[PDB]
């Protein structure tokens, strides 16, 4: 059972900007998505204060980077709040449409792409190196779902029939065929030390074979 769903037109432009603006500073997509990934555990944590049964689900509270170079996945996986099914279709919990608004006045104001973040639409830089992403997703009050784009226009949310999560979000990145450097460990090591290294808590970067 698979729902199929259009963009909000800003956000198909949003996304069409991303794809086909020249702009060689692709890097900084991972550290978008590892500061959704903190703001996602800090909300957590934070509820966790006042209601420790909230990490009934999983204590840990961590970030994990995964490639597969046979997939040729980048995977970002977190322990955070998670989204619910509503939260998927509405842009990923996002302020999307406000955000793009402001990001692009920002662009013709003297801003560049690597600023996204600044506009709480970060998690589109993804399209700056995957021709798809896929969002897997559980949050304590809902059912684990999986949303999936190509952009064009459209993305698809279904129940997740995958491995159990526990809590938490899995941003799975099918990278374009010349963007695979971000495979590679020591260009991962390279980007989180640059971008990444105050991040409050711990990142691990899988290695393979
Ligand atoms: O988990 C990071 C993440 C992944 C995909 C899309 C958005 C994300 O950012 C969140 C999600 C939930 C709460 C707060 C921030």
């Amino acid at each position: 059972e698979v729902e199929t769903f259009a963009f909000q037109a800003e956000i198909a432009q949003l996304m069409s900007l991303i794809i086909n603006t020249f702009y060689s500073n692709k890097e900084i997509f991972l550290r978008e998505l590892i500061s959704n990934s903190s703001d996602a555990l800090d909300k957590i944590r934070y509820e966790s204060l006042t209601d420790p049964s909230k990490l009934d689900s999983g204590k840990e509270l961590h970030i994990n980077l995964i490639p597969n170079k046979q997939d040729r996945t980048l995977t970002i996986v977190d322990t955070g709040i998670g989204m619910t099914k509503a939260d998927l279709i509405n842009n990923l919990g996002t302020i999307a449409k406000s955000g793009t608004k402001a990001f692009m006045e920002a662009l013709q104001a003297g801003a560049d792409i690597s600023m996204i973040g600044q506009f709480g639409v970060g998690f589109y830089s993804a399209y700056l190196v995957a021709e798809k992403v896929t969002v897997i997703t559980k949050h304590n009050d809902d059912e684990q779902y999986a949303w999936e784009s190509s952009a064009g226009g459209s993305f698809t949310v279904r129940t997740d029939t995958g491995e159990p999560m526990g809590r938490g979000t899995k941003v799975i990145l099918h990278l374009k065929e010349d963007q695979t450097e971000y495979l590679e460990e020591r260009r991962i090591k390279e980007i989180v030390k640059k971008h990444s290294q105050f991040i409050g808590y711990p990142i691990t970067l899988f290695v393979e074979k």
